[PDB]
């Protein structure tokens, strides 16, 4: 629901800003297309999909990930994630470094969702 | 840490989900602050309680706890945690059913802690 996303991001940034050491200005960042190519922003991404399931080591989990969508956000904004899920489900496949691999999907997902939000 | 937090949540929701036959919908509404007087959500709180040795035979462990707390929990969510414990430290004492003496502790610290979060 909207009030329950709000909650949980909201907890979850103040977690993964915490744990990455990344500065808050380039968490903003991601939510304008600006993906610059810094080790704790994309740690930052790699914690919220953890935190969020979506990620275990560095592997996507599709199942939990749609069962956390769904659980979290209001379907006018889960729908939209899901179809960007689909289509960028194989995207980060084979990816070693778990920060690396969290980027690649996250840049998927903005790209192919046109009502993209993150913590 | 992030990914001991997530395995460990996860298989002790999973056990205790199985344990207790609890909608896992009720489950849910915990972090909603909707406590609703169901045996098995109750029974449900104090299996997770005792699977992280916060609580044995109905009666919270105070140092057992401060110790899961502090090392289970990230910082950010710790700290929070830790203070409410404070205050809900007696909340339980001399309720004689373990199910009601877990969700009595657990309404409490939801209750004197904005950063609550729960398997």
């Amino acid at each position: 629901t909207v009030e329950q996303m709000m909650k949980s991001g909201e907890m979850i940034r103040s977690v993964c800003l915490g744990k990455t050491k990344v500065a808050e200005e380039l968490v903003n960042g991601l939510r304008e297309s600006k993906f610059a190519d810094v080790k704790e922003l994309k740690c930052y991404v790699n914690c919220v999909m953890e935190m969020m399931q979506t990620m275990k080591k560095g592997k996507l989990n599709y199942d939990a990930s749609v069962k956390q969508i769904d659980t979290i956000m209001p379907d006018e904004l889960a729908g939209p994630m899901r179809a960007a899920l689909d289509i960028c489900r194989t995207v980060a496949d084979g990816i070693k470094n778990n920060c690396d691999a969290a980027y690649v999907l996250l840049q998927c997902l903005s790209k192919n969702n046109p009502k993209f939000i993150f913590p």
